[PDB]
């Protein structure tokens, strides 16, 4: 589990969105496994606006942060789950690292700020959903 809070927005994995998230829907995209909802209270996370390929991610199944090298955001084939059929998920970044299903939502961050959140995993490869191109999260 886990989310990003910047201004009046909450960024979660789409497959983990709540009834309150859908009742206050700003934007959602199944191909990216992303959902943004609106908040009464103000968030104070900083979103990275960069092309970094190294960073640290939080892994709840180990209660640890790990340094990783990741690929640039791209279209990557993801296996079928109870939330989606087998498909290409867009804006996905891969890293060699540990993850489990309950690890989705954990933040990946570089020296510039939040880059994205854990979204996929398997075969000792962890996939992150990029949020750096969503320029409207600040404005
Ligand atoms: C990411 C957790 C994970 N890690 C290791 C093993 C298995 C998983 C589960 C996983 O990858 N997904 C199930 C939830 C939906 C995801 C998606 N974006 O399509 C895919
Ligand atoms: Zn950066």
């Amino acid at each position: 589990s886990g989310a990003i809070y910047v201004g009046n927005y909450r960024v979660v994995n789409r497959h983990l969105a709540t009834h309150n998230d859908w009742a206050n829907l700003v934007w959602e995209d199944s191909s990216r496994d992303l959902l943004v909802s609106s908040t009464t209270a103000q968030g104070c996370d900083t979103i990275a606006r960069c092309d970094c390929q190294t960073g640290v991610y939080y892994c709840s199944s180990r209660r640890k942060h790990y340094p990783v090298s990741f690929s640039k955001p791209s279209l990557i084939f993801v296996e079928a789950s109870e939330y989606y059929p087998a498909r290409y998920q867009s804006h996905l970044m891969l890293a060699v690292g540990h993850s489990e299903p309950g690890d989705c939502g954990g933040i990946l961050r570089c020296q510039h700020g939040v880059v994205g959140i854990v979204s996929t995993g398997g075969n000792g490869l962890v996939g992150f959903a990029d949020v750096r191109d969503l320029l409207w999260l600040d404005e």
